RNA sequence: CGUACGCGUCACGCGUACGUU
RNA sequence: CGUACGCGUCACGCGUACGUU
């Protein structure tokens, strides 16, 4: 039930009530904009955090740019990540995964609820690396 | 499969055993003896690997937290080894890649198609770095 | 730490099919 | 980009069985 909704989480936009690790909504291109931008470097990336059964996921638009990192890097806090497994997290612990892919690589970061803020520690770290690799141009 | 098994078993070929592997540091695996001595004397190691579509090649190196050790450590592999040892097993189409690493209750896992083998190193060795840096 | 399996879940590669939200 | 099936795999949470290498 909980895993449906933040399934569905995803398309609330502004609207919503159901606890999310996000703080910025969703920005996956229609099907039209997808296949119409590939005729002419990556729209943006996509990012997943999930607390057990309960996965919140997001496709943010990102190009490269200081400004644009600078934005994406505000997508979730250890703050925002802690405040919504507190939501879901029972008194035991269960497995927790933090996910982002771009430009094919994709890093996962994963292990029991009790290291939740070392996962948020090691994914913000490996959200920024992976974005900043070597630029696409070179 | 067979050259799977070859590679799951180069961890065990101790002394050299004619498989390219991408590792270039001798396994280190206590045995199931010293282990439970250990765990009443924080960890011994960590455990890596290395997988190029179904050939899947791993390691349990000591690791006590200081820079000695970390340098050493982060040995166990680079660019070069990874590439050779991935060579071998390329297969002209398109596989799955993969590296993982696990230290302290946190693993990291870094995936791709053989044709991002580059980047993986580069993201993998960073990841690794990082992890083993972490500090309670 | 090493084998094998079970329940749940996550992610990558290859093949393919649908969708002009 | 989305949603799906198929084949091959990285790995985590929970738990069993087996191992004096």
């Amino acid at each position: 039930d909980t895993r449906e909704q933040a399934n569905g989480e995803r398309w609330d936009g502004g609207s919503g009530g159901i606890t999310s690790p996000f703080k910025l909504p969703d920005e996956s291109p229609s099907w039209t904009e997808w296949r119409l931008y590939n005729d002419e470097n990556p729209l943006g990336f996509k990012e997943s955090w999930g607390f057990g059964k309960v996965v919140f996921k997001r496709y943010l638009r990102y190009d490269r740019t200081e400004a644009s990192l600078h934005r994406v890097l505000g997508s979730w806090t250890g703050d925002s990540v802690n405040y919504a497994a507190s939501r879901f997290l029972g008194a035991n612990q269960v497995g927790c995964t933090y996910s982002i892919r771009f430009r094919g690589v994709s890093v996962t970061i994963s292990g029991g609820s009790r290291t939740l803020q070392h996962l948020c520690e090691m994914a913000i770290r490996s959200k920024q690396e992976l974005l900043q690799l070597t630029p696409v141009e070179v």
